[PDB]
């Protein structure tokens, strides 16, 4: 390896890569018509909650189903914060309690 760790989703591979686990994400189509979307859910065994990720696009729904759930893994008491990617991105608003 010859390369450094800068994303969310590097993140939760490499946690996982060690815990000799693997996350699978499924995408899914959801919304209206004229207004398409794509849910993605990341579940992973031993743990019972799921990354929840939405957005219009699939590269990025993909990306924030990761962010979320690496979320409840702190919150468990799972994996500590000093490991987790600082806060650099801010996207819009747009998701009324959704993510």
């Amino acid at each position: 390896g010859s390369s450094g760790s800068s994303g969310i989703k590097n993140f939760l591979y490499a946690w996982c890569g060690k815990r000799k686990m693997t996350p699978a994400y499924e995408i899914r189509a959801v919304g209206n018509k004229n207004r398409q979307k794509f849910m993605c859910e990341v579940r992973v065994e031993g743990f019972n909650y799921a990354g929840m990720g939405n957005s219009t696009n699939k590269k990025d729904a993909q990306s924030n189903a990761a962010r979320d759930f690496v979320n409840y893994l702190v919150r468990i008491n799972e994996v500590k914060s000093e490991e987790v990617p600082a806060v650099g991105i801010v996207p819009p608003p747009s998701g009324p309690s959704s993510g």
